[PDB]
């Protein structure tokens, strides 16, 4: 049977699989060169060749890029080989093929409230919290055009993931000095420049178009992401939801994830380290907000 979304299966009935069905993938491995066998007979992924499959493909993945299915299947061939151990109630990834940014992003995703627009992302996202995050990690690579082993940046991975999610209800009003602007969607949840969410509310010096300082006026969202170039940062118990640590040179460095439970927990792959106070190089800090109205 040939399916493009795995929730809409179509029946089909020597000649290589590629000449019969086009590009054919079984369990994330190309069987285009492979011939039919009595063992193969099952369910095979195929790039859509008719409008019925093209419509079903968009309904599940929300993309029409034909290379998407091939890159997703190729990424899935590696992710299912990875082990996904659960540490401190969170589904992480055992480090393999430079996935330190994937695991840090996966740990951060389970702790922020997010609804994905494509059903493929959402179904795998629920499966990811359950412990089966193979399809979810492969989809992340496919939507981000990143390949397995490629060096990935967490705040960029989040940026593309936030674009494929419902952030319409998120909103941010910023005033720079008196001129205030409104940011909606991904811009409302992300800011590059500083890690302290308090500093963002108090004001940050920004280049004036005339010459200014930038302060937050209103924030209606379920969370806020604060990004900055990697620098030594002090993390206190209860001030942050989670953070991402970067230790190394540009692109080459390793990614580590710190979360704030009853004590600060630090997750590197499958390893977990606990400390009451943690000071280290941090590039992204995540904060939980529901509504903010400035006192200014
Ligand atoms: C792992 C990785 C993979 C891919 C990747 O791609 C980026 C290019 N992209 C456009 C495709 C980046 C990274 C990556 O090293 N990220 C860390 C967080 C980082 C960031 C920044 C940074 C971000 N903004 N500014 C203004 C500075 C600086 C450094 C360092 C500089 N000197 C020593 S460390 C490290
Ligand atoms: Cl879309
Ligand atoms: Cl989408
Ligand atoms: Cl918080
Ligand atoms: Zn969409
Ligand atoms: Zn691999
Ligand atoms: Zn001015
Ligand atoms: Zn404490
Ligand atoms: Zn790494």
């Amino acid at each position: 049977f040939t399916t493009v979304d795995n929730i809409n299966l179509h029946t089909q009935v020597s000649m290589t699989y590629g000449q019969q069905f086009g590009p054919t993938y079984l369990d994330g491995a190309d069987v285009t060169k492979i011939k039919p066998h009595n063992s193969h007979e099952k369910t095979f992924y195929v790039l859509p060749n008719d409008d019925t499959l093209r419509v079903e493909a968009f309904e599940y993945y929300h993309t029409t890029d034909p290379s998407f299915l091939g890159r997703y299947m190729s990424a899935l061939n590696h992710t299912k080989k990875w082990k996904y151990p659960q540490v401190n109630g969170l589904t992480s990834i055992k480090w393999a093929d430079n996935n330190c940014y994937l695991a840090t992003a996966l740990l951060t995703l389970q702790q922020i409230e997010l609804k994905f627009n494509p059903p493929a992302l959402q179904d795998a996202y629920y499966r990811a919290r359950a412990g089966e995050a193979a399809n979810f990690c492969a989809l992340i690579l496919a939507y981000c055009n990143k390949t397995v082993g490629e060096l990935g940046d967490v705040r960029e991975t989040m940026s593309y993931l936030f674009q494929h999610a419902n952030l319409d209800s998120c909103k941010r009003v910023l005033n720079v000095v008196q001129q205030q602007t409104t940011l909606k969607g991904v811009e409302a949840v992300m800011y590059m420049g500083t890690l302290s969410y308090e500093q963002f509310k108090k004001g940050v010096q920004i280049p004036c178009t005339c010459g200014a300082t930038k302060y937050l006026v209103q924030q209606e969202s379920p969370f806020v992401m604060m990004s900055a170039p990697p620098a030594q940062y002090e993390l206190k118990h209860g001030t942050f939801t989670c953070a991402s640590e970067y230790t190394g040179n540009y692109q080459c460095g390793h990614y580590k994830h710190i979360t704030s439970k009853e004590t600060l927990y630090c997750i590197d792959g499958a390893l977990l380290t606990k400390s009451s106070e943690y000071k280290g190089p941090i590039t992204d800090v995540f904060y939980k907000e529901n509504s903010y109205t400035t006192t200014i």
